[PDB]
């Protein structure tokens, strides 16, 4: 998602 | 979605 | 998701 | 912190 | 941190 | 650090 | 459905 | 369906 | 399309 | 679009 | 499509 | 489904 | 919360 | 949270 | 979390 | 034109 | 142009 | 955006 | 141009 | 973005 | 991004 | 004739 | 003829 | 003829 | 789609 | 579409 | 797609 | 001149 | 000249 | 000039 | 110009 | 230009 | 330019 | 500038 | 003159 | 720049 | 000088 | 630039 | 002249 | 026409 | 046309 | 055309 996504918290 | 999302907190 | 990903925390 | 971003693109 | 970022692309 | 970064690409 | 769906981004 | 799915970015 | 798109019908 | 989109009918 | 696309129908 | 699925990026 | 069978396609 | 079964597909 | 039988596909 | 020209969507 | 171009989506 | 962007002028 | 281009999607 | 970018003018 | 990028001019 | 065209870049 | 053309780049 | 084409690069 | 007798110059 | 007997000069 | 007798100049 | 020019006539 | 130029006539 | 160009007629 | 401790995020 | 002690993330 | 201690993350 | 430009005094 | 000059395109 | 540019002072 | 000049495209 | 650049002073 | 001249192109 | 010793530089 | 002695540089 | 002594360099 054009730099790096945070994902499961 | 066009910066790092911030998903599940 | 163009720059490191952060999975399961 | 808590997604990247997009620094000139 | 907690996403990488996308400089210059 | 917690996911790479995109420099120059 | 003949595209793509961007989810939760 | 006949693209492809982009979720959580 | 940032999810897959569909060409020439 | 940014979900997938549908080219040529 | 950042997904997978479909192409020539 | 005829593209591939970009999951959790 | 995230409720049910979603088929997120 | 993340409830059912999904075809995230 | 994480919930189910998913065909992540 | 002389940043690169998005075509079929 | 003078960037890469983007064609088929 | 999603058509390439123009820096140092 | 003078950037790789990007065909067939 | 998705069209090269240009930079170093 | 996805169109090759186009650096030191 | 007399200079080529720039057809989709 | 008479230069050659620039079809997709 | 008279200078070749540049087809898909 | 890009149907026809067609000829790239 | 994209559709006759076209050609790209 | 990409059908007919074409001939890339 | 961004189309083939056309010099000394 | 991004498609053939046509030089001296 | 990014297409063959046509010198000396 | 672009002169002092900047930190691109 | 493009001067100090920066760190590209 | 391109000057001080800098450090690509 | 289409002309050389001048980067960073 | 620390640049580049675009004669006749 | 379409000409020669100049880089870092 | 300190650049490259574009003569006749 | 399309001419010979010059880089770093 | 510390580049490269690109002449009749 | 075309007069003179021109430094086209 | 063309006069002189240019140094075309 | 084409007069004198060039020093096309």
């Amino acid at each position: 998602g054009x730099g790096g996504n945070d994902n499961x918290g």
